């Protein structure tokens, strides 16, 4: 048994091109008031292996809480005691901690564990928890962001290419833009519906941007497209709101990306809240805590469809039979801020015909941090 | 109307004497495992007026949230358009913000533009919330920590001669300890009820150091000592549990000072998670979410006694009929840490035969920051 | 710090010009069975300055407990211990007070004391409350009493050139009227929705008119018009029914304005009573009650939206981001009598495109009582 | 056929000599803070019969109430058409006086209207209601108010001679007074059991003078005594409250005395708010409301027990069969102003060994308003 040796944390800007979004594109909490960066977690064990885990939330100050107060905790640890880690880390910080910069820089220190073990062991993560339940993993593809009709449809057209049974959009207008922006989103609904068609699912987007209200007036419209769900129709406070929308039946609500910790997300589950459970394994705690999430979720049957495309959630998904499908884009320029990980790992998977699949004999996650990009970052510790 | 200008955060590093902690001496939510600091927010108009905020969570990493993504939002702003400022922190920040170290930052930040309102208006904070509903705020004793039976029976008897009406004691044993450690503890209760007697109130606190299990199974062991509440007895993720020991109507159950924000602790009302809440308005939100929080506990009658007896929790209590009293302890060595701020601000008022009281007269807060203890710190920005 | 001198409550009578309503012309809690007024609240501090209430209901009687009871508890107090005050009313009061004629004396108080404070202090109203959470405030239009299909489609097309967002009618029929008032009713919804369109909301009231039974069996049918919300369905009373109706989600239920005191409101929002609130701070208990009132709906995310278009609103629905539109009719004849007040203030701002909007430098509500049309009233005291 | 001619209503203001009250002597709504009248309502039928009603809620303001709003509704109608003439008021006045001053104006109006038709008939009001369900009425002896030890003994011993089989006294110390409050007050049951023992009843009285929490803490230490009911222990609008405490099984929670119409207390009833209703029939809308109140309570099986001593209650709770006691005390001087009804009418029974009883042959209420003590009252009209 080897010992963590250190944890090395940075945060990386991105300074290359850049493409600015427009009018809308997308709804945001923040719509009712009048650079792009990533970070790496590298722990390194007394025998040099190196595990790498991730956040994408608040990054300069998830990084001076993994300095200060997680590091110290897991340096001279065995990462197999990962559970044990999981728990210091959480209880010692638990006063700030539960939710927020703490549950994010956990998940960050939790993930680089979870490499290293599977590295240490020579095993793909997925195996450690609980191998092949899915021959590959089907994909939704992810992007449409609101605009003019004809560029989200040649959008629509184009993702068509690479064979998806399912897509998600977001959503423009809100509560601000009253009768007239709730015509503007259904329009946009009516034209994705118009290329892709009733074959495959379409998901909708709202990234906190309704609320309670708005909500149960647009609920009733949505029905005529089969909408799969609406995705974080309300801020993630709002988790009796989510109940309310939820019981309706109108369409599924979906949610739990801005949830943290286990029981964050059992509350969600119990509490009938969502109807499918969207945590990032980068935000929620990493895989230790997703791991237990699962069960509950699995046990409650409440479908588990990770934010984001990544390895991190990916091979959990692949060990659970209740998690079916995954969250993905491909590899496009840096204009939302979400797309930064393409430039900086090598090792996610590219979907082909609705698919990807994970390599049953790469150890840990199958990620490593690339060179490739170097030029337009800039890197700090 | 002048307009905000600066934002100057500082964390300051005790480095002055201090007295080591013993055995117990309080339960805690690490106790299943096997510097002291204060930050200081001084934000200033274009006219000069300062006003000080304060929190006490995670400072280096509190700061920095304040620094980046804080400060920059209010900046240029009316004080007096302090709804909308909490309101655009609060969304701008949502995604990992809403508990925890954004909210403690949003917190910090408040308190100055509360303290800025009232200097600019010429008038204690007190009164620009409701004025005064009570003639002097009576205070309960908050120390005792767990120890040896004749230390802890002297504090009792010191803490006595000012005349206090109600007193709070910690826990030092806890589900590791099992039945022994029950019995340590009630007989820790047990003698500082001998001194105390039943003519005042005796308050217990577990910090989050026990569990739903362990605490069903204490609560009619503590019914013999009639304590007024039981505060903390499980860590603030479990609210179900909070729920459950709570409606037993055994002892009644406290807590809220690691909860946050305004719909937090709507929940831990409306779900009667708390028969009494205390949140501390240096992590809740600041006096902008304490206020509306207050108004939703006065209506569900929850009584509501801040966590920490300090001027950002006085001028609400004062404010409020719903708020009965506050926590108190008077200015002693620096042992645990939370005894930072009496070294750092003036103007924290004194309790004398049970009671202290705020000044009609004094504009803002009624506290500044002191020279007297510059030689015990160490001070960052 | 300057003190309440002397309370001026004083009726007035509209003596002038009036149009009789006709058939219908609006349902009516009275409808089941087979001079119009206002009041005004003056309260003088020791240095001659003058805050200005109001109120509408019961004007003499409500004057009557104001002179008898409310203004000697208010008489050498500090306008700035609002909060002292209104609790002292709302207590000494309480056994008789609670809601009606008490209340709404109350609020008339209370609002000539915020009043005051905004003028001490020179800032408006809506600056001490929190400031500003909008750019302006949206208004939907608020008249279209029921009557013949030409008159009424008139109406929306003259309402109509001021371009608002949404608009409210009033229904004609009830649960006298059977089957056949159900038909006139939809016909009338039709007829609006002709002029107006489906790119604007619009919100249905009832007034106390209709009953339990009677609304189950029309929300069906009014499904196809797409309505906003449906007001007041039941008499004040009938909070049971609110609750069984408002849960059916087939069209929104909204209602409050014959609501009083805190407790009150937080009854119909803990209940799921209504989707929408709509008290009017005349009534209600006043800003101090108000105040309190938004951040609890705020909290449960149930929006507010006062009852009737005036600055006693209006600064409350500035200063709160759940409060996103106000209820709006221009200065017409005297008609109904809810007219009065453009008679007798100056202030109140007009709507233009949809919009109104409050002076940031304005101090107090920013209203005055008007000699214009002192030739129109007859004014006892 | 006759019809009612006149409405006369006045207000009693006791000039005769008074004892002004103690320390203590009983809790109250106000005691978070830091002329004795009456009203007669004589309505007069074409034909000179003249029934006689009453209230004592805000005399002066109900009186401006019933002159100006519900006299006009019930001149020129059929005495016997009362249940409409009932709603014709409740619904006219709806919305502003469904409690409070108007229902309170309503009972005084509707009360006489029954004095009407039981003298139109040549029956005892009882007899129109359902007649004799009993052979006598017991009462329990209500006075006991807060004071010295041997004093509150004295008037238990001299109470004891009239041979009641039950007792309710009054608190003194409520939530201000924290835990040494809480033993005065236990002192003080202690004592009059001692002087009355345990083969009676004991009901306990607040008064709306105490809290939910302090209510729930207190619970608990009040079993010993076996009171068998604890009256308005929090204020009238905290219905959650009463419902939270009656649902704890430890004490029976009564009220009911400041609630007001049929809606209202069905509320009380259905929510299992109190185990004992105790409306008084002149506030909470007369006789016509108050029989419908009977028969939801009785059929819920809650017992009926009206606040107040007087002819208004006696007649009802000798008509049903659920209403097993009244509340009583004797003609003592003017020191509360409750008494003042027995120097105002003739006829309400006194009780005798813990019995009073109605005349099967006196038309109407039985009372007349009497001459005897004109010289000690200045009534205005």
């Amino acid at each position: 048994m080897t010992k963590i040796k250190s944890v090395r944390t940075r945060v990386w800007n991105w300074t290359g091109p850049t493409v600015p979004p427009t009018g809308n594109f997308c709804t945001n909490a923040s719509d009712v008031l009048y650079f792009h960066q990533w970070l790496t977690c590298e722990v390194e064990t007394e025998d040099g292996t190196v595990g790498i885990g991730n956040a994408a939330l608040a990054p300069s100050v998830v990084k001076a809480a993994i300095d200060e107060w997680f590091a110290p905790l897991v340096i001279g640890e065995d990462p197999f005691d990962y559970a044990y880690l999981w728990e210091k880390m959480y209880r010692r910080s638990h006063a700030w901690g539960r939710k927020g910069i703490g549950m994010t820089a956990i998940s960050a220190v939790d993930l680089a564990i979870w490499d290293l073990m599977g590295k240490l062991a020579g095993k793909p993560v997925f195996k450690l928890l609980g191998g092949r339940t899915k021959e590959k993993i089907p994909v939704y593809y992810s992007k449409l962001y609101s605009g003019p009709i004809d560029v989200m449809q040649a959008e629509a057209a184009e993702a068509q290419k690479n064979g998806y049974s399912a897509y998600k959009m977001r959503f423009g207008w809100g509560p601000k833009d009253g009768m007239d922006g709730m015509r503007e989103n259904l329009k946009r609904v009516e034209a994705v519906r118009e290329v892709i068609g009733y074959d495959v699912d379409l998901m909708l987007e709202c990234y906190m941007g309704w609320n309670l209200d708005y909500t149960k007036r647009m609920l009733p419209k949505l029905v005529k497209y089969e909408p799969r769900w609406l995705e974080e129709p309300v801020i993630a406070d709002d988790v009796e709101g989510y109940r309310e929308l939820n019981a309706m039946n109108i369409v599924p609500i979906s949610g739990g990306e801005h949830e943290f910790s286990v029981i964050g997300c059992k509350d969600l589950i119990e509490k009938k809240a969502v109807s499918v459970l969207q945590y990032d394994t980068n935000r929620v705690g990493g895989i230790t805590a997703a791991q237990k999430i699962n069960a509950i979720a699995e046990a409650f049957q409440v479908p588990v469809i990770p934010h984001a495309g990544q390895m991190h959630n990916y091979h959990l998904t692949m060990a659970n039979a209740n998690c079916m499908i995954s969250e993905y884009f491909p590899v496009f320029d840096v204009e939302v801020g979400n797309e930064l990980f393409y430039y900086i790992f090598e090792g996610d998977p590219e979907a082909v015909d609705g698919f990807l699949d994970l390599d049953d004999d790469t150890p840990g996650l199958g990620i490593e941090i690339t060179d490739k990009h170097l030029k337009h970052f800039q890197i700090t510790e």
